[PDB]
């Protein structure tokens, strides 16, 4: 029998570790989900359940339930795209646009991209652990609190939309490096903005955001750290590649990403291995002495990618060719994408040219536009 998942939500603040998410994998992988007899003594099922994207719970004795009974594959989206809200329009305005490329790859790699900058807040994929981090501070976090981290830029200005949303004030820790708009927006959602032009890099700020937090009481959310950014891009990012391929037909071979916490490609390598194991997932390394905006390399220690059970492989990118990517894309396609998207583009194009690769359908996560990046769209362009 079928019930609606949104009287359980408890276990989220209940749950902790990573157990759970062998149920997780359990029902991904056959497609079911067993009948339960006493949901609220399964926090774990329940909450495996929840983070796959389900609406329902499975209650009974005996039973199983389809994911399609779930609402694994429910349309969330109003077709004429209205809605009376902009936290609602974040919500059920989902998917994110699964594009087709014009783009040739060899060795009949076929590109999609996930265009993330479809998010309403930051117009970057952040919007996502943004919003369903604060959502759960919203239960036990008094309203007026204010609430803060470090950040590449999107992050933060995600994070500071969302926090007013809520009524939360917001704070936000920038390198020096970061674009300008990371700098300046959230001031202009009513955060505030600590740069700090010596910090080598965004995780470089967390121990004075720590520090600060101790002394100041501020809520330290930690994107870094805290698995509603993991959890976020299971039921959003995650799910929807998953629901996308299934729809749109793709015979879905593998992804392709970049990774700042490691949130959305640990989410999307893991959901859909849960899937079909030989599902590749090909990860950007910012070619060492490189930067590109947003992303990092692979052991200056990231959360889930290490500690779950997943499948990659790295590719190496410099700052010049992950440009060169957003040229060839912009050209192509008429898109223009980020720097990361650039990036994992080329990843995706060095792994297709080695010869690695099952061909098929491959989708790329862009986590945001190009329309940021103006002074590295000058410098690639000579
Ligand atoms: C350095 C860092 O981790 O910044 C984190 C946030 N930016 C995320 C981001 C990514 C990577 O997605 P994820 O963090 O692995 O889930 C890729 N490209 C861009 C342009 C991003 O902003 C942040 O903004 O703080």
């Amino acid at each position: 029998a079928l019930a609606d998942i949104s009287g359980y939500l408890d276990v989220l603040d209940s749950v902790r570790g990573f157990s759970y998410l062998e149920n997780a994998r359990e029902v991904l992988r056959s497609g079911e989900a067993r009948c339960l007899g006493n949901p609220r003594s399964e926090p774990e099922y329940v909450k495996a359940l929840y983070v796959i994207g389900a609406s329902r719970i499975p209650v009974g004795d005996g039973c199983s339930h389809t994911l399609e009974e779930l609402g694994v594959f429910d349309i969330s989206v109003p077709g004429e795209m209205v809605f009376p809200s902009p936290l609602d329009f974040f919500e059920r305005g989902k998917p994110t646009p699964l594009v087709r490329s014009r783009l040739q790859l060899p060795n009949g790699v076929r590109v999609w991209l996930k265009l993330e900058w479809y998010n309403p807040f930051s117009l970057s994929v952040a919007d996502r652990p943004a919003v369903e981090i604060i959502s759960r501070l919203s239960r036990r976090v008094e309203k007026g609190s204010l609430v803060a981290d470090a950040t590449s830029s999107n992050f933060g200005v995600a994070l500071s939309a969302v926090a007013r949303l809520y009524g939360y004030r917001a704070r936000v820790y920038l390198p020096g490096a970061a674009e300008e708009f990371g700098k300046l927006l959230p001031r202009l959602l009513g955060a505030q903005v600590i740069v700090d032009p010596e910090a080598p890099s965004t995780v470089h700020l967390l121990p004075r955001v720590m520090k600060d937090s101790k002394n100041e009481g501020f809520v330290h959310v930690n994107q870094f750290y805290n698995d509603a950014n993991f959890e976020a891009h299971m039921r959003g990012t995650a799910r929807e590649i998953f629901v996308q391929s299934r729809r749109g037909g793709l015979a879905l071979r593998g992804v392709a990403g970049s990774l700042g916490t490691s949130g959305h490609m640990s989410a999307a390598a893991f959901y859909l291995q849960s899937v079909d194991p030989s599902i590749r997932a090909v990860l950007v390394q910012p070619a060492q002495g490189d930067s590109i905006p947003g992303i990092r390399r692979v052991e200056t220690g990231m959360l889930w990618i290490n500690m779950l059970d997943i499948s990659y492989t790295l590719a190496e990118v410099t700052l010049e060719e992950a440009m060169e990517a957003v040229v060839e894309v912009a050209r192509s396609d008429g898109l223009v994408i980020g720097p990361s998207g650039g990036a994992a583009v080329k990843a995706l194009a060095k792994k297709a040219a080695e010869g690695d690769l099952e061909p098929g359908d491959y989708v790329v996560v862009v986590p945001d536009t190009g329309f940021k990046y103006l002074s590295l769209v000058q410098n690639a362009l000579e």
